[PDB]
DNA sequence: ATCAGTCTAGACATA
DNA sequence: GTATGTCTAGACTGA
């Protein structure tokens, strides 16, 4: 919760680089989701009702698995649990896909899922 | 041209266009490093305009385009503003020589980039 | 329609 | 076998 004098004045905040670039990589993602009936709504159930379970939330897989935003690269999944889950989040080795997920990054199939909650966080 | 002024001209700065035609020629000296003969025979070819020159080619795009620093141009257009006509406008105001086996329009698998190969026309 | 421009997966290179 | 970053043809998108 946030004041509403504090919350205004955050409008004007300026982002960063990061945070810049994660807008990018959620835009980049809707551009795909779209394009698929169910995704976007599904998606957003996930993001909204945590604790509710959800289904997978996928797209095409590349063949080095990774995935360019705006002249970055990184791997799907470890992207989108930064940008909705763990920011602080190194890499994929701090990630297991729970066993409700059907298209967890490394079964790689030709979709990948991209469901946060489809995910955990452990250390390695 | 003065060695004075030549020096001075040392430390001028180049603009957009200048620092993108260097990227150009090295995207193209990559290219042509690859192949025996070819950067020997595009010297020749700006060094003695006047002698008759070889084909001096690299692979064409499906769409004919290169890019080159996020821009696209097409090839012959782009090394011949370099090396011959900087206020070049397009392909239509260039007619390939007779001498050229594999000029632009031909559509094969290899486009010719030899600056010489080519002529300026109107439109 | 050409034409012109943007984006990135795949290739490739510097580790 | 990783990994990380760069470049650009092709795919795509608007005049
Ligand atoms: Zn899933
Ligand atoms: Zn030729």
């Amino acid at each position: 919760f946030t004041s509403p004098a504090v919350k205004r004045l955050l409008g004007w905040k300026q982002g960063d680089e990061e945070e810049k670039w994660a807008e990018k990589a959620v835009d980049a993602l809707v551009k795909k989701l779209k394009k698929k009936k169910g995704a976007m709504e599904e998606l957003e159930k996930a993001l909204s009702c945590p604790g509710q379970p959800s289904n997978c939330v996928t797209i095409p897989r590349s063949l080095d698995g990774r995935l360019q935003v705006s002249h970055r690269k990184g791997l799907p999944h470890v992207i989108y649990c930064r940008v909705w889950r763990w920011p602080d989040l190194q890499s994929h080795h701090e990630l297991k896909p729970l066993e409700c997920c059907e298209f967890p990054f490394g079964s790689k199939q030709k979709e990948v899922c991209i469901n946060p909650y489809h995910y955990k966080r452990v250390e390695s």
